[PDB]
């Protein structure tokens, strides 16, 4: 119904959205807009290929459905969906709000207590809203994480998985890293290593591989209980582990030094080798080092998210329809 536009790596687009530049290429690619109508900066996300073989056609009717159902100040924000395609028989392409960059060229600049406090708060009370829908991240890297010069954070993910640039196993959790289960909480084991990287200022597990990044996530917080090492679904992976030179607890206090002692306790918290105990994203937004932002009411609980349709895995062609009711319907926010 608007008029569409062409422009090239690649070809883009309705009026609207002007001043088109590239951003990420990515296997599945992304472009930086100006919409003219709201006179936002917009986040332009193009899906190359979307129903070449029926998985991608579900990433793609999963991708639209959830960003639909999300609704969140920290959390990105859907804002307009549309095709140059000319009828339901017949490329498609999603807009969000877009912050000013990412998390890594600002890790390598300017930060105090204080900014590392209202980014993790930012971080859990999005986190907080995605796993109350019986949601999880798993690629919970800062490059998936907005910001803007008003310290204002949105989480994301356009990974767009395997790395073995700023490596991504660097973040993910251990169990999640070798299969051993798992609940939400790897989300949150991400979240203490990009903590601990702000506060530091450096890479707090940066593994070489697997191997090197068990080592080291190990060489801090020590060889697993006796208990822990039961919930292992892997018993050649339970001999090696048993086999490893057992490393001791090391005192936080001793490696955060200079941090601020609630800082270096939520660190304590969040990453506690066994998943059934480490700290929840609520129980997170209790802790004291947040009590300066921790407004329960005001950080409130995704609606229920219908999944059912995960089950439902349909022939090539029809999946195109659902997506078209789902694209069709969208309801931009005034
Ligand atoms: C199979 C599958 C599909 C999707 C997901 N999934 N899950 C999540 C959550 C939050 C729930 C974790 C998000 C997504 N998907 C995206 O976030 N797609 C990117 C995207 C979406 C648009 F609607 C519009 C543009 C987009 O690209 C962007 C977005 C932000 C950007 C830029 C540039 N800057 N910024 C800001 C700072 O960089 C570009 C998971 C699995």
């Amino acid at each position: 119904r608007p008029t569409f536009y062409r422009q090239e790596k690649t070809i883009w687009v309705p009026e609207r959205y002007q001043n088109l530049s590239p951003v990420g290429s990515g296997a599945y690619s992304v472009c930086a807009a100006f919409d003219t109508k709201t006179g936002l900066r917009v986040a332009v996300k193009k899906l190359s290929r979307p129903f070449q073989s029926i998985i991608h056609a579900k990433r793609t009717y999963r991708e639209l459905r959830l960003l639909k159902h999300m609704k969140h100040e920290n959390v990105i924000g859907l804002l307009d969906v549309f095709t140059p395609a000319r009828s339901l028989e017949e490329d498609v392409y999603l807009v969000t709000h877009l912050m000013g960059a990412d998390l890594n060229n600002i890790v390598k600049c300017q930060l105090t207590d204080d900014h590392v406090q209202f980014l993790i708060y930012q971080i859990l009370r999005g986190l907080k809203y995605i796993h109350s829908a019986d949601i999880i991240h798993r690629d919970l890297k800062p490059s998936n994480l907005a910001v803007n010069e008003d310290c204002e954070l949105k989480i994301l993910d356009f990974g767009l998985h395997t790395d073995d640039y700023v490596a991504t196993r660097w973040y993910r959790a251990p169990e999640i890293m070798l299969n051993w289960m798992y609940n939400q909480t790897v989300d949150i084991w991400s979240v203490g290593c990009i903590m601990a990287e702000l506060l530091t200022g450096r890479t707090l597990f940066p593994g070489t591989d697997h191997i090197d990044q068990l080592k080291l996530i190990l060489r801090l917080v020590g060889t697993p209980g006796a208990e822990l090492l039961k919930k292992i679904s892997s018993e050649s992976a339970r001999n090696y582990i048993q086999s490893l030179t057992q490393m001791p607890k090391m005192n936080f206090a001793n490696v955060f030094i200079g941090a601020n002692p609630l800082a270096v306790d939520l660190l304590e918290k969040m990453l506690v080798l066994d998943s059934d105990k480490r700290i929840t994203a609520a129980q997170a937004l209790a802790h004291a080092y947040f009590a300066q932002y921790h407004d329960p009411d005001d950080e409130p609980v995704a609606d229920p998210y219908d999944q059912s349709f995960e089950s439902r895995d349909l022939l090539i062609d029809e999946w195109k329809s659902l997506t078209y009711d789902e694209v069709i319907s969208f309801v931009p926010p005034p």
